[PDB]
């Protein structure tokens, strides 16, 4: 039933609330990064955390702030991987063991065109032409859109560089799974290479959910 789920493995628990429940207060470590948030945000940030210590418990890892990195990232414990999203209708968390995965990512998105001006912004000219010839039905837009952020997410754990919109060609199967061939140099912080993804996705609930996990070397 749940969205999160269906596009990831089960060795990566994962949880998802789509409403802020009454009563949820962050950590003390993390009330300085919301301190100054409208109300939305500060929701959006509380309740994903309720999510991703959820998960993190499902792991064994007891309650431990989730601080955000120079980049915005998620700070996750120790030989953990993790990801996190919140829009208007969802919030949700997913983590691993860096033993299982290398990295993860998730992102949802509503299931509507996206805004004037986006689509140009974000895809290459071939993907604009790719888009147009899938079945009718789809917010492909969106969709491209979501599945590029979640790209950047599952990304940046492991290479500590900037991902543009242009650096990534993400090509959508109606089937529910998609790839990002990686336009830009590859280099991992670790000396690996980075040039293509696996991605999944799934559209309910008003929702576009996109996922990537980077498997375990093999
Ligand atoms: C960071 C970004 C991907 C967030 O995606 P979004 O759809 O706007 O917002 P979501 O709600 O799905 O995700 C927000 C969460 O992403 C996570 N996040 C932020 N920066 C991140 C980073 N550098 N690496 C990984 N995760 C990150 C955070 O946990 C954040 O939630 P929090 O602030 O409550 O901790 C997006 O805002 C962004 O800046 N995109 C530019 C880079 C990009 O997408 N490149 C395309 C590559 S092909
Ligand atoms: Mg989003």
């Amino acid at each position: 039933d749940q969205l999160i789920a269906s596009v990831v493995p089960e060795l990566l628990p994962s949880a998802e609330l789509y409403e802020d429940p009454p009563g949820l207060e962050p950590l003390p470590e993390e009330e300085p990064l919301i301190a100054k948030s409208v109300a939305k945000r500060r929701n959006e940030f509380i309740t994903v955390r309720y999510c991703a210590r959820q998960a993190l418990s499902v792991l064994g890892i007891p309650e431990v702030p989730i601080l955000k990195g120079d980049k915005g990232q998620p700070l996750w414990p120790d030989g953990i991987v993790g990801s996190m999203t919140h829009t208007e209708g969802f919030r949700g968390a997913v983590v691993g063991r860096t033993g299982e995965v290398r990295s993860v990512g998730i992102d949802a998105e509503p299931h509507d065109v996206l805004p004037n001006g986006v689509l140009k912004s974000i895809a290459l000219p071939v993907e604009r032409d790719e888009l147009d010839a899938l079945p009718a039905g789809t917010h492909w837009d969106r969709l491209l859109f979501c599945a590029k952020e979640t790209t950047y997410k599952a990304w940046f754990p492991l290479t500590a560089r900037w991902l543009g919109f242009e650096d990534a060609h993400i090509t959508i199967d109606p089937d529910g799974t998609f790839t990002s061939r990686i336009l830009v140099d590859g280099r991992a912080n670790d000396g690996t290479v980075l040039s293509a993804f696996d991605g999944r996705w799934i559209i309910d609930k008003g929702l576009i959910l996109t996922a990537i996990v980077v498997p375990k070397l093999a």
